[PDB]
C-alpha cells in the first residue's frame, strides 16, 4: 500500500458517506469531523464546502433538538469557525455551547448525563460522552474565550474516566449507572465493548492536542490521561486478532462465545493509536498493531466505499483512521 | 454542644504532651501527623511552646544524622516545610532540597509513573497504597510551594491522580488499601479490600489538606478541585450509614459487623473526623456531615484516657490530636 492508494480509499469513502447523510446525529459528527481532518491535511477546498453546505442547509433547517448526540457536529463547527472566522457560526456556537455547560442534566458529582432524544438517562454516564459533547464543548472554548467551558471539559474527562475505567484491565466498561438513592452505583453489564473503548482511545489524544495548540494544557493532566491510554493500548496488544488485525465488538470476549470482529470500531482504535503515537503521547511501540488494524480496515473496505450496525459510523471510521495514516507520508 | 471549647484544648494538651514526653525521639512512619497536628495547633493558637516541640524534633534528628529516605520517613517534611514557610529558617532549606529532589526524580515508580510504596523494611515493588497521599504527596506539594518550584506541584497533581484511580472504588465510594501492577502485561489487583478504616482515612485527610494547600499557594485548578471535592463527597456519603449512631466511631472493617470481629476504632474515626470537619469549613463539603463530624469528635472525647491515649498508640494520639484542633476552629 502506498500513499496515493490511501488517499484513493479516503475519497471512495468521502463520496460514498455523503451521496449517500441528509439527518443530524451523532454519525455526523464523526463523519463532519473525519473530512474536516483530511481537509487539515490537503487543504482541498471541495471537503470544506462539503461541511459548509452540510451546515447550510441543516441551520435552514430550523436546526434539532440539543441532546449528547446532536452536540456532536460542533466539534466541527468550532474547528471550521476557527479557521474562517464565519459570524453565521456564532450564534450556533453560543447557544449549544451555554446549553451544554449551564442547561444538560447532570448526574451525581456534576457528571453530564447521557440525555438522548428519546431517553432521559437520569444519573447515566456513557463512553462517547466525551466525544459526543465534552469535545465540542472543549473547542467552542477555546474558539469563543471562554476558559470556564475547557475546565468543565477536563473534569467530565476525570469524571468519565474514573466512573468507567477498569483498572483491572486498563479498558473500559460502557456505561455507569448512579444509584437512585445512597452511595456508590453499577456499571450496565460490566462490559468492554469495541465502540464504547474506541470513543476515548480517539477522545484523549484530540483532547491533549486541543489543550495543547490552545495554551490550555496542564502537565499533571497530560501525563494521567497519557498514562490512561497508554494502559489501555497494553491491553488492546493481545486481544487483537493477529490474523487480520480486527478486535472482537466484546473486546474481552473469545469468538466462541459470539463476540465477532468489528472493523469500524477497530478504525477507531487505528486513529487514536496512530495519532497518540505521533503527537508523541505514546511511543512507538503500538505501531505493528496500528498498522495491522489499518490493514484489516482496508481490507474489509468495498469496492463502493463501504464497511461492514452502522454503516455511516464504520465510512467515518475508516475516514478517521486512513486520514491520519496519510500523515505519515508527509 | 454539650461541651466547651476550653475542654477540648484541654484534651489537646494531654495528648500532645502525653505523645512527646513519651518513642516520640525516634523516626518513624508516625511522627508526620504526629508532628503535624502539632503544627496545626501551632497556627491555631501560636503557642510558642508547640512551635519549639517541633523544632527541638528536628535539631536533635538531623544532628543525629536523619534518616534513609521511604515513603514514610518523608511525612514529617509536610510539616518542616510548613514551619519554613514562616520562620524561613535556613537551616532547613539543604534538608527541603535533598529529600524533595529524592522524592521527585529518585523514589522508585511504578507503572503509569505511580509512586512506589518503598518502606524502611521492603522495596514493594509495583505497589500502591492509601496513606502515600499524606506520607510523601503532601510533603513533596508542599516543599514545591516553599521552595518556588512548580513542577513538584504538578507531580503531586499527578499522583493524586493516579492514586484515586488505582485505589477508588466508586461502587461503593470508599477505597481500596492497595494495589498492585502485574508484573507483565496491563492491570494488576487490589490487595486488603476497601473496608479499612485507618486506611480510607488516610484518604480523607490528604484531599482537604492538598486543595488548600493548592488554593493558599496560587496553584489551584478548578477541574481538579471540583473532582477531588465530589471525590471526597462520594466517600462522606458512603461513611455516614457505617457509622456506629451510638459511639460515633466507624469499625476497624467499615461494612463488617462486631460481630465477626470488626470492632469500632477511634484513631481511624479521629481520621474521618478531621476531613469531614475540615472538607466543610473549607466549604469542599456542605454541611449535610456536621452530624456526622461532630458525633465521631464526641466518640474521639470520649475515647480518649486521663493520661491522654486513645483505646499504634502515637497514631492515635496523633489522630486525636488533628481532629480535636479542627474541632477547635469551629469555636473562633
Amino acid at each position: 500500500g502506498t500513499s496515493a492508494e490511501v488517499h484513493a480509499k479516503i475519497k471512495l469513502l468521502i463520496n460514498a458517506m455523503v451521496n449517500i447523510w441528509h439527518d443530524w446525529e451523532w454519525t455526523h459528527g464523526i463523519g463532519l469531523y473525519g473530512i474536516w481532518q483530511y481537509y487539515t491535511l490537503t487543504n482541498d477546498a471541495a471537503h470544506l464546502d462539503v461541511i459548509e453546505a452540510w451546515f447550510r442547509d441543516r441551520f435552514a433547517a430550523g436546526g434539532t433538538t440539543k441532546n449528547i448526540n446532536t452536540m456532536a457536529v460542533f466539534l466541527t463547527l468550532a474547528c471550521v469557525y476557527e479557521r474562517t472566522r464565519n459570524p453565521a457560526y456564532l450564534p450556533w456556537l453560543d447557544a449549544w455551547a451555554e446549553w451544554a455547560y449551564h442547561d444538560l442534566a447532570r448526574t451525581r458529582r456534576g457528571g453530564m448525563q447521557h440525555v438522548t432524544y428519546l431517553e432521559e438517562n437520569a444519573g447515566q454516564l456513557w463512553d462517547d460522552t466525551l466525544m459526543m459533547t465534552v469535545l465540542p464543548l472543549a473547542k467552542i472554548g477555546v474558539v469563543l474565550g471562554r476558559p470556564h467551558y475547557v475546565a468543565e471539559a477536563k473534569r467530565q474527562f476525570l469524571l468519565h474516566v474514573q466512573y468507567l475505567g477498569d483498572v483491572k484491565t486498563g479498558l473500559f466498561f460502557h456505561g455507569w449507572q448512579f444509584a437512585e438513592e445512597g452511595p456508590g452505583g453499577h456499571h450496565f453489564a460490566t462490559a468492554r465493548w469495541a465502540r464504547g473503548n474506541s470513543w476515548v482511545t480517539i477522545a484523549v489524544p484530540e483532547f491533549l492536542e486541543l489543550l495543547r495548540e490552545a495554551g490550555m494544557a496542564d502537565e499533571a493532566l497530560e501525563e494521567f490521561l497519557k498514562s490512561t491510554l497508554q494502559a489501555q493500548c497494553e491491553a488492546l496488544r493481545p486481544l487483537q486478532v493477529a490474523s487480520t488485525g480486527l478486535w472482537r465488538t466484546l473486546l474481552d470476549v473469545p469468538e466462541e462465545e459470539g463476540s465477532y470482529q468489528e472493523a469500524s470500531a477497530t478504525a477507531g482504535f487505528a486513529f487514536g493509536v496512530l495519532k497518540g503515537q505521533r503527537k508523541r503521547y505514546l511511543g512507538p511501540e503500538f505501531e505493528d498493531m496500528a498498522v495491522k488494524a489499518v490493514k484489516g480496515v482496508l481490507a474489509n473496505i468495498s469496492e463502493e466505499g463501504e464497511l461492514l450496525t452502522s454503516m455511516p459510523y464504520g465510512q467515518a471510521m475508516a475516514i478517521m483512521a486512513l486520514v491520519e495514516f496519510a500523515r505519515r507520508f508527509i
